[PDB]
């Protein structure tokens, strides 16, 4: 059935999703950040990526931005100039550079009214993250069940303390990929086609990687999977609880059947392996430790057991209780 669980899912979804109010405030912040950039480099463009751009944002969302500019202009000079403008305008944060890659991390706004803990990361020519986001945005448009499913999974992972890439567990983006992999390559009939593997897909090379996918969404037939959101979620928890084999297999968007061994990849950290769909040399699960994977799997199992419980009423609330 999952009738009651589905009703519960939409209730939680409406409480955890970003409000129209906060979204418009984030849009206003972006606009002011663009003004600051304009004063520094009229040719540069400031674009948003990640959760806010894909529509997969929870309340109190962080902001991810990328400055696009002529690749012959050195990014550290404009980054520093942009950073110094932002400080002058009352933002607080840090300027840093990992290897060749400059980053601005803003952590407050003391004047412009976007909050004392306004959080915004600014990259420079991070074109791949823009493309990653375009893919996720396209899936979010293709089926209305994706958005609440993703938000609920993110909320679950946060509550269970398994959404901490610095402490041996998995990024939110990792969980999004786990959801998409399930919906494309596991569930039958599929909720989604694989857009990278479409016969209509046109190669597009960006920073050495093929970011091409079929984005002509209007011609794509609607799903023939009619599962409720509650049922989708239960299948998801079950697959990663009992069926997926993290020791051997890679979550992948590059095989027609979704099948890829860690051995073929040479991904023998590789404790949990999730091949980024465009940047295929990147394991999104590289933050996951042995103990971290144990808890992740344990929580997948506990979620599955809850939804499979025959002790009525099922305490669905415990799904989002702090572990």
């Amino acid at each position: 059935s999952h009738k009651e669980f589905t009703k519960f899912c939409y209730e939680v979804y409406n409480e955890i999703k970003i409000s129209d109010k906060e979204f418009k405030e984030k849009r206003a912040a972006l606009d002011t950040l663009r003004l600051c950039l304009k004063r520094i480099s009229p040719d540069a463009e400031l674009v948003a990526f990640g959760s806010l751009e894909s529509g997969l944002a929870l309340k109190n969302s962080d902001m991810d931005l990328c400055v696009l500019m002529d690749s012959r202009v050195q990014s550290d000079t404009i980054a520093l100039q942009f950073y110094e403008e932002l400080i002058a305008e009352g933002f607080e944060g840090k300027f840093l550079q990992r290897a060749r890659i400059p980053i601005i991390k803003l952590t407050s706004d003391t004047k412009n009214g976007f909050g004392a803990s306004f959080q915004c990361d600014i990259g420079f020519n991070n074109r791949l993250a823009i493309h990653n986001t375009l893919l996720l945005s396209s899936y979010t448009k293709l089926d209305a069940r994706l958005k609440p499913m993703v938000l609920l999974v993110k909320h679950w992972a946060k509550r269970k303390q398994i959404n901490s890439p610095y402490f041996g567990t998995l990024s939110s983006y990792g969980y999004v990929l786990m959801v998409l992999y399930y919906l494309i390559h596991v569930i039958k009939p599929p909720v989604f086609p694989n857009l990278l593997l479409s016969p209509l897909k046109q190669e597009k090379i960006v920073d050495g990687f093929d970011v091409g996918f079929d984005d002509k969404l209007e011609d794509i037939p609607p799903s023939q999977n009619y599962s409720s959101l509650g049922s989708l979620l239960h299948g998801f928890f079950r697959f990663y609880a009992y069926k997926f084999e993290p020791r051997e297999k890679v979550v992948t968007f590059r095989r027609p059947d979704g099948y890829l061994t860690k051995q073929e990849k040479g991904w023998t950290r590789y404790i949990l392996a999730i091949e980024d769909p465009f940047e295929i040399s990147h394991n999104v699960g590289r933050t996951v430790s042995s103990s971290g994977l144990y808890r992740i799997r344990g929580e997948f199992m506990a979620a599955s057991r809850l939804l499979n419980s025959r002790s009525y009423p099922i305490p669905y609330d415990s799904l989002f209780e702090e572990a």
